[PDB]
């Protein structure tokens, strides 16, 4: 009969090995938020979520009604909540996801069950993750050299990370992402390959790119263009699998893309959808389409990466390559998740399976506090 | 760490209190498939489903791999009998349902929770069922003289019983259908009103008593005809929402019956549907396509009711009066549910939150062993 | 004027000549269930149906009341058993098919006609068969190795067996597939080749595949993904044309299938539609929208292979090469059936035109008895 | 083994009892086709058609080819005469019918069984039939007494005829066709009602016309308008259920009726359709696509109504009360068929059951001799 008696929140920074470039920004650290719920009983359940200062602010205003509530009612919760993602956005369902995970790892060491077990067992026990690329990885680079070195980079990462997966973050020039694409895949001729251009592209351009591409065989083309409407329009002529984290982002965006024809493939992201049953809900949506579905990476740490574990462990569809920054990381607040020939090990043991190392996290988040966020 | 040692079946007979029209057959009693889980920590996981011989036969079957392993590990459990409702259809279904029930019941003994706990925590606490009408409650009555007799039952049911919803069982005589609905309307002005015709009714007929209904405000008309392609042409042309709990059946269905616009109401039923996370599933589904959602019975005695109030309380879209043959019977093998005032009490306590009387089970299994089947 | 006095049902299990590998499972043997009409006249009818005891047991329930009807009344044996299917599934059409068959025998004998003639007489003589190869008949192979021994072996079979289409079983591994085809293609560019994952592979990798494949020219894609939804995606990109004998199984998946433009070709099978007459009406309903149409074996003895041979003898648009197990079992209940240069002769003579062996009916039947079934 | 020796063919002029009006003429007569076909084993097979002369004449030229011929071999004689309905039209497919049905009573009397038994047996035993009326039945009737005069004409044969339905023939007068509705309607509240105007109503007055016919409850508007595109539009917009015998007539007009939505049931008519199996395929893609079907009657004699009852008879889709002209004819070429209180009695006895008057054969082919085709 746990109830909740505390709510804390802090924000953290922690620090990547090597920039990572996207159509967007260059970042050198993540920032995240991390909730501890705590039980009557002396259980404390732990969460991680994207962001910063904005993010725990949501948090902290939703905790005060939290308290005396149990951790397992998460259906009440996400209803009380359920105007917060109309209003904050992304923020919003990343604020509810840090509380929703918390209540998860409660819930298993109440029950002495892995969060794994609480979501209908293991499929598998390794989750293959993905080698993300960038043009940072080429800093020295003409546009002439660009595509080979960043080809050399691709084959050094393969061969010595194991990696199943590689995925080029495009740029707004679409003309020299495809002329990389070409370069890696000639390099690396039995690899899963993707390409991210995070929306940069036209929907013309997303065509002459596309069918350009089709020869490179890949894995799939995730978000070339905006909105559904430029998606569906190109689904129709590229034949790529289609695939997006950007398009369909909640449950409100997924009839409409059905029904114009809009993706092949979609990532799920317990942090961009507000909770684990969510993403537990949209595999099955996928798995009724015909969709693919794999995971999207927000800049998770230890404790959102266990979650994300949890959930590709014990949902058949999540068969392919996931996105992770986790192995981009150069420290953690938990002790380290086991990472081995491009695969991470899901936790085993009640909750989550992690251990917070306390000192870790007050130290990140006194870096933050002098620092700011790194977000936002 | 519970590993299953033993799987156990009995096949029982149960009696009604009065006769059961529908279009399809006129029974008197309920014959249903009763599955115990053992495990080597002692815990027994109780589960239920419909019909006899034949689905108890299936899960005979399946019986010796579940030896040994977890019942938490149900992802991998219906994947193993993935194939399983292929050929056996809607008895496959089924007898994947009880083993899966049985599996939900053994997980909540183990942690000390309620099922309603493990599925999200209740939204709500009692659940409103539905007076189930049909021509038997009238038993002496000329065509002319039907409908007058049927109303005055319903009003009868309704006072004495408190129900808030009243549902008329079909019949080929669709015109009589009609006269009947008319009357009780009528009779009870703010009753939730339904009829079901369980697919008796061609598409042309569907449509011409589907526009004499509107008068009436149904809150559904349920499968008046067969196939999602008459569905689709029904919706078309009535105004009058439409629900199935026959053209769509399993997830393989959804996709072609959203795409053809052929319902607004989707019955869920743990047994049709192979097990408890499918049918959370398919109201996440629902609530993604704007889509009612109700519970349709198979007959349910007090095991499979007490999973499908499970489900009801943590699932905030079943906010419907759902079907439940449950008030028609004359005993049960559970100490019997709490129904007052057209409603049951959600179950506490650990698993489904039943005991079971095994006098009574070995006694209506004997019944069963010499009488044969009810079903089939 | 003749009435049935007796229905008598068996299960044989009758073995193969070597192991037969789909993408479900690997099988060295066939179990079937038997039926003998008989009448007052003394005419006795035999069909013969998919599966063992679940099967047998839907026919022996049907047969109290098949006591005093005639074997020409099949229109109203189908409505009579109209529910049979919702409930028992494929199991149920099989069920109904096996005394279907048994009605059309004993019709032919009581007229002194074919079967062949009673559907509207012949339109051809011989049926050409497909040689159906698996990876089982590569036992030994490396995956580098497989495809080389795939074609080598494929290259045996049809200059021995003189067929004109080559079938491959694809499995979960669609690359390795895409690869034994490619070989076999090389070693044999003027056979129809197919192949079929039995739904296994998901729609984006469907897509993957068959864009690989559109430079074979294979005949027909079988069945590469789960359900209407994803065939249709498949066939709005992959320009091979699309078979089933999955997604379209029953008239209630065939308006839908149209609409939502799913398959080009369909397989029919006497004994997964129910009877002759629903697979004459489905040659029909494939003319009408312009489908290809094959027949589908689920491990036919002589028979049901017999039944098969009587519809596609009489039907202008069964001109493919059919599926049929019959060449590759180790004996028969019948005298065999002619099979010569990879063609089956259709039978003369009164009814289906077999003569069955009581003895081998019975030792079969026995050899069921002790072993099990081999299905199921 | 029946080899087809002789066929023989004639056209007579049979008379009517009173003037039938249609949008499109006023008849008094029948003129129509009468095939025997003779077998070397004695047995002589009898079929009836539509029109006269332009129809005999194909037959005749179909002749020479079917001597020597089974008459079981329908499918090879079909095909054969495949492309006769794209240059004969109508006719084409009326002159393929009339050998169809004579096969057909000839396989009939060589087994020693009825067609309706060869055909799936008999689902009832008795045919409804409607009351054709039109302009013709009130001659003296000025505009604004025509309601009336057509109303109370309506009455007395309901009355002493005992028919279940009503069929108004439709003109171009739409507004005055909309108010004899209204006036026989309001004086048989009961009956199911029909209008056929022959397609002589424009789309927009045919919009005009149903949306006023609504309140009438017809059991259809039979072919208010021209083309699958009109009729299409009035379905879209009108809510009574839409037949056609007119724009879908053949089997490549089915799919595109289907895929824009133009009717809702059909009309079969094996003179229309070109045999008694392609009449049994339409009843099943009817079924398949949730559409209603029911029989047109091109006024057919003895022979030909004998042949549609035994399609009617093991036909469960044709529930309906057919259209037949048999009751409005003064004499026939058989032993009258049974017609009692509206409904045809099906014959009995092997083929189409039905005993040939050759003299009155005779004597209505001379009749046509000296007075010509009352037809085209």
């Amino acid at each position: 009969m746990m109830k909740i008696t505390d709510v804390d929140v802090w924000v953290v920074n922690l620090p990547l090995v090597n920039p990572f470039t996207s159509s967007f920004e260059t970042k050198t650290g993540e920032t995240r938020t991390v909730v501890r719920v705590r039980t009557d009983s002396g259980v404390e359940g732990w969460g991680e979520t994207m962001w910063g200062a904005p993010v725990a602010a949501i948090v902290r205003r939703m905790a005060p009604d939290l308290i005396g509530t149990s951790p397992f009612a998460l259906e009440a919760f996400h209803r009380k909540q359920h105007m917060v993602p109309f209003f904050y956005g992304y923020l919003g369902y990343a604020a509810i996801a840090a509380v929703d995970v918390a209540c998860w790892d409660a819930m298993g060491k109440a029950t002495g069950q892995s969060v794994t077990d609480l979501l209908g067992g293991a499929v598998r026990d390794e989750v293959p993750i993905t080698a993300l690329i960038t043009r940072a990885d080429a800093p020295g680079a003409t546009p002439a050299d660009l595509p080979k070195a960043m080809a050399e980079h691709a084959v050094r990462v393969v061969e010595e990370g194991g990696f199943d997966a590689v995925k080029l973050k495009g740029t707004t020039d679409c003309a020299g992402d495809v002329a990389i694409l070409r370069a890696v895949r000639e390099a690396l001729p039995g690899v899963n390959l993707r390409v991210d251009p995070n929306a940069a592209w036209s929907v013309p351009d997303s065509v002459r790119a596309g069918i350009a591409l089709e020869e490179l065989d890949l894995e799939y083309l995730e978000d070339p263009c905006v909105g559904i409407e430029g998606m569906a329009q190109v689904k129709a002529k590229v034949r790529i699998p289609l695939c997006t984290n950007m398009c369909v982002v909640r449950f409100e965006d997924f009839a409409p893309a059905m029904r114009l024809n809009a993706v092949d493939v979609i990532h799920g992201d317990v942090y961009k959808w507000g909770g684990i049953a969510a993403t537990k809900a949209l595999a099955a949506h996928c798995e009724t389409f015909g969709l693919g579905m794999n995971l999207h990476s927000g800049g998770e740490l230890g404790i959102a990466t266990a979650a994300h574990l949890a959930v590709v462990s014990s949902t058949p569809v999540l068969s392919r390559a996931i996105d992770s920054m986790y192995y981009l990381h150069a420290d953690d607040i938990i002790e380290p998740l086991h990472l081995e020939n491009g695969r991470l090990r899901v936790p085993s043991g009640p909750g989550l399976g992690v251990s917070v190392d306390e000192d870790k996290l007050r130290h990140y988040a006194g870096v933050n506090e002098r620092d700011g966020d790194l977000t936002g």
